């Protein structure tokens, strides 16, 4: 994946016993170098770092102080918690998407902010803000967070994105602006068709000629008492429709169970897959039953079966 490098590394061999600073919420992973990062959701968006992807240190964040253009989309919000990152690198630049909202409603807008580098101790580290890319209203039948960029086959990217109301969202961007055209249009993807509707955070890769759709079900933050999900579904065209293991399709609440997490490790979810050469990795958090449910990193081996459907080991 030319966007979330990583080449030179097989991370079926490797142990994933992480350690350090693991408290997260909604990861994404980048690679630059010798050095990897996880941004997460939190004040400013927080950023961690590790030299070998497996001890984990917290390393700043990325807005010392918001941009006052939020207020402008979300008057409401009152603290400095920006939710959900994604990360993707193209053309020399790191594009950082993220959410601006206030928790329960869809009062959102869906942020950009762009670097040269990952790295703070280069010249060119810099994190600007970009601005607004899209948003949603009390109107809008959709809410604008936990966005997800993912270029086809053909080189086009996408941002996927989504939680609640109607569900998952699809829509073109620019490679240039990176941001959609103002006249693209916004499809709707995937929906549990119900209500309330529990389905967000998707992230979308592609595999042997099938668009794989991640996303989370049911519900997050209630520390052990989370109920979230990970589900897949899959489909020829990015556009759908996508479709599980049974031939149930997304849009009415189709989805293949991955993980649905234990009595040790609750409501596994808002994932982010990433590969390698032949190998994969699953990214997500999960709340701590041992410590107060504490939401934490996770980061597994990613499988995949004959059929190509993809599968945690035991
Ligand atoms: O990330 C989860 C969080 O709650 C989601 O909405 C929850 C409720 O369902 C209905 O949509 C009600 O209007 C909400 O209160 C939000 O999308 C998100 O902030
Ligand atoms: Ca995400």
């Amino acid at each position: 994946v030319h966007f979330h490098p990583f080449g030179n590394v097989n991370f079926y061999e490797m142990d994933w016993s992480l350690k350090g600073d693991l408290w997260a919420h909604d990861p994404v992973i980048a690679k630059e170098g010798s050095r990897w990062y996880v941004f997460h959701t939190g004040s400013g968006i927080q950023i961690k770092t590790s030299e070998d992807g497996v001890h984990w240190e917290n390393m700043g964040w990325v807005f010392p102080s918001l941009p006052d253009w939020y207020k402008q989309y979300v008057p409401e919000k009152d603290e400095d918690h920006l939710w959900a990152p994604d990360i993707c690198f193209y053309n020399g630049i790191y594009y950082l998407y993220y959410s601006v909202s206030t928790f329960g409603k869809n009062t959102s807008v869906i942020g950009l902010a762009t670097n040269q580098t990952l790295d703070p101790r280069d010249p060119d580290y810099e994190w600007k803000d970009m601005g607004p890319v899209i948003h949603s209203t009390a109107s809008d039948n959709y809410n604008a967070i936990a966005p997800n960029v993912v270029f086809d086959q053909e080189g086009q990217p996408w941002l996927s994105f989504g939680s609640f109301w109607s569900g998952i969202q699809l829509i073109q961007l620019d490679t240039e602006t990176m941001k959609p055209a103002a006249q693209a249009e916004l499809l709707t993807i995937a929906s549990r068709g119900e209500e309330p509707n529990a389905i967000e955070a998707p992230f979308i890769v592609c595999r042997n000629g099938y668009y794989y759709l991640f996303v989370s079900f049911d519900f997050c933050c209630r520390g052990i008492e989370s109920t979230y999900k990970i589900a897949v579904g899959r489909s020829k065209d990015i556009t759908g429709p996508y479709v599980d293991k049974n031939g149930v399709s997304m849009m009415q609440g189709g989805g293949t169970i991955l993980d649905e997490g234990n009595d040790r490790w609750i409501g596994p979810g808002h994932c982010a897959v990433y590969f390698s050469g032949v190998s994969a990795i699953l990214v997500n958090h999960a709340y701590d039953a041992l410590k107060n449910g504490e939401p934490t990193l996770q980061i597994r081996p990613l499988y995949w079966d004959d059929e190509g459907w993809p599968y945690l080991s035991v």
